[PDB]
């Protein structure tokens, strides 16, 4: 019955292809729309690399013209993220775009790759965007389709005001675009006043689907350009740095993300199971990229890093200085513990940031060292980079 | 910098195409290898469809042979999975296949197709193999390489004493193959009599490498042909059911599995989302066939269910009974709740029929009554598969 099963099957295909799918209602349906918790002063003074004095002088100035700040019930500051950020421009530094000797710079895109719980590369954007003294000017974009990574960062939906929601891959196979288009419909803002979102949703499976049939009419591979022409590029202008998240499977869609993608990170973590896939990952990782179009710009740098640690297991460790000893540097020297607190955010969808003794520093103090960690290598390499 | 950066790929490839991967060791250092709860008399009278009376008989039977029933601190049987089915065989009932009115069958194979917790393939192959008046030689394959189901269910290890352990993309691509190379290595007991299984590894994620650059050589489409006429056909001698469960992703792997597959069942719950990935399956899902050799024989039916289910949420009714009205029949009656109890099994890597008020019975009469439901349909089309 070849046939007649192929005909129930268009039957269904034109018959549901016209039932439903409100997105800005779900994404509406879901606002978890709480906020940042406000900083110390201390805590203001640690992430901004500010003197108690130069920040005092900033606010000052602040409450010299109108503002007027939010106070505690034992009346000491209290701090917002946009607070902290005008306190910035109040105290004269400028962005870390804005020093000039590096404004010139081309955008890292930096292909976070999750290889089985994918929230590591929100906690790098949140503590990347969550420096006040650089105040970087970011970007994370959902790419895997079974991606909840809006649920995290959920953006000012800032009402159903909006029109329409894209997606990246809404944005390659598409709906005139530009830069402008861009940035007043797909991509969001989300209470880190620099950390912009571009989320994924189920549907931006077709992709794969068109792709692979969208060989057959060609051995060709022009189809791994869509992402970097149609979009990427489109918005290189506006950020300093760009993430974009894919956790595992082969695909036209990673592919398409690895060809626009100037730099790899591949989180992973002591199992040997997340560890056998990824050197599998490897050897099936050369001819990956040795199919797009010479055009492509190579790779800048491309590490790894330990998530969900456990130093108390003797047998973690006996794979983790396998890891060291294997690969030395080109691994991270920051193991992010297992931490109560990263699974409640994986419960909770929020990130380590976000909530108020026993994680809470290591947790943060476990990202922030990764994400300094992290941020030596990016300076390291953007001048090659930069040619 | 194109050039060098594949250069320090392969580089990495062959380094690292070298390190490690110990298989058996892994699944060695899993077993959760523990046993089924033994039933009362009053549960195998359940399962069974045999009167207390010709069950007594069985006992009697058996007792009056060597064999020695194990016994409660109340003095009550407590009959094991082993000891059901010798009581069956003892009662002189034949398996569904043994009653030869049905011998000459074609095994049903069913495509699980799970679209976002991948544990529902899982408790029907245990309700249909937990079904002894029937007794069912099913097989429970595992395509995701992503997939838990073999931590579900660990296979009769049997020992060390393993040569190698393999999966299905392991007889697709391979490493001379007959179904006694099957049974004796890549088939595995486990704790269900007459429930086999086939599990799958991260590493099987190569074959879709394999594929979208074995398309590079070929808008070929022998590439589906492969499970099929590598392992299926090569085991469907053995087997009453096989289910193949592949979760979400376009693939040549789910492709892989739908070519060789004459059923489609499609999982879902009451969520919008999961829901609106299905309904673009859809409307991909028919040129998704139109592509396999023309040989391909079609479907038999296809169906859906309802997964974790609040009928208490107005919230939730108000999509499934959309689903309802909007599909009828071609659905399932059988709403599986979302219940503590099948949310442990997630955490604990079991089935609810592994566990000793409330869940168990809804929980397990839920599958049991969907896995009833089930039944019939097969049934009903069996004649015209067998054609």
């Amino acid at each position: 019955k070849r046939e007649q099963t192929i005909e129930n099957l268009y039957q269904l295909a034109q018959l549901t292809q016209q039932v439903q799918a409100d997105r800005i209602e779900i994404v509406l349906e879901e606002r978890r729309d709480e906020h940042f918790p406000p900083m110390s002063k201390a805590l203001m003074e640690t992430r901004s690399g500010l003197t108690r004095r130069k920040l005092d002088e900033a606010i000052a100035k602040m409450e010299e013209a109108g503002h007027q700040f939010t106070k505690n019930n034992a009346n000491h500051y209290s701090i917002s993220l946009s607070e902290a950020h005008m306190l910035m421009d109040a105290a004269g530094v400028p962005k870390f775009h804005e020093r000039k000797k590096n404004n010139e710079n081309k955008p890292w895109i930096i292909n976070v790759q999750n290889q089985k719980k994918s929230m590591t590369a929100v906690h790098l954007a949140a503590c990347l965007a969550l420096n006040l003294d650089k105040r970087y000017r970011i970007c994370l974009i959902d790419l895997d389709p079974q991606g909840s990574l809006r649920l995290f960062l959920n953006p000012q939906i800032s009402l159903a005001e909006h029109t329409n929601i894209y997606s990246a891959v809404d944005i390659m196979l598409d709906n005139q675009v530009d830069t402008e288009f861009l940035r007043k419909n797909v991509m969001l803002p989300t209470q880190y006043p620099n950390l912009k979102t571009i989320s994924a949703f189920p549907e931006d499976a077709m992709f794969n689907a068109e792709a692979w049939q969208y060989l057959s009419q060609n051995q060709s591979l022009d189809i791994v350009r869509l992402l970097k022409e149609k979009l990427i590029d489109k918005i290189a202008s506006d950020f300093d740095i760009i993430m974009i998240d894919t956790g595992p499977h082969v695909d036209p869609l990673v592919w398409n993300a690895m060809y626009a993608s100037n730099a790899l990170l591949i989180p992973c973590a002591a199992k040997r199971l997340d560890w056998a896939s990824t050197v599998n990952f490897f050897q099936h990782l050369p001819t990956v990229y040795e199919m797009f179009p010479e055009d492509w710009k190579g790779l800048e740098f491309v590490r790894l890093m330990p998530t969900m640690f456990e130093d108390d297991n003797k047998k973690q460790v006996s794979v983790l200085t396998e890891m060291n000893y294997l690969l030395g540097d080109q691994v991270m020297m920051a193991t992010i513990p297992r931490s109560r607190a990263f699974e409640t955010c994986a419960d909770t969808y929020s990130t380590v940031f976000d909530l108020t003794k026993k994680t809470l520093a290591t947790a943060q103090d476990a990202v922030q060292k990764s994400a300094l960690e992290l941020e030596r290598v990016l300076h390291s390499h953007w001048s090659s980079l930069n040619q």
